[PDB]
């Protein structure tokens, strides 16, 4: 649960479910409040606008400044770790197989390198559970949209 073995294969099936779709009852509950989010990402203009805004040239560049940036000020909040993931998914379209393992890859390294104890302090990924636990959770998007439009601008 806490431990970071769990913690890291959790996020790979997130993340591997996650990006499936741009393409055991808790762990449903987040991947279906993850898609739902993404779906409502992907109808923000703006933002789509701002991450075709951005040279797929060196993909491992910009992920890694980008994720950098959004967490920059050592914090934690489960609305960065759902832009990053959103991103990620988003970066495998801007450049499509080996792409895919890629980019998992580096976000997965991201998350064992920076995340991995803040996420443990949170019981767990059950602590994105909890941040999506209530009402009107949907208004999270206003917040996830947020974090990506202020890390897309530093590199734009």
């Amino acid at each position: 649960p806490t431990s970071s073995e769990q913690i890291m294969k959790t996020g790979a099936f997130l993340l591997q479910g996650f990006i499936q779709d741009r393409a055991d009852a808790s762990t449903k509950k987040l991947s279906e409040s993850l898609r739902r989010i993404g779906d409502e990402l992907d109808s923000n203009m703006e933002l789509q606008r701002m991450i075709a805004d951005v040279d797929t040239d060196s993909p491992r560049e910009v992920f890694f400044r980008v994720a950098a940036d959004m967490f920059a000020d050592g914090n934690f909040n489960w609305g960065r770790v759902v832009a990053l993931f959103y991103f990620a998914s988003k970066l495998v379209l801007k450049a499509l197989p080996e792409l895919i393992r890629t980019i998992m890859g580096w976000t997965l390294d991201f998350l064992r390198e920076r995340l991995l104890v803040w996420i443990q302090d949170q019981g767990g990924w059950e602590g994105l559970l909890s941040y999506f636990g209530t009402p009107t959770w949907q208004t999270v998007t206003i917040f996830v949209a947020g974090v990506l439009t202020a890390s897309l601008t530093i590199w734009k």
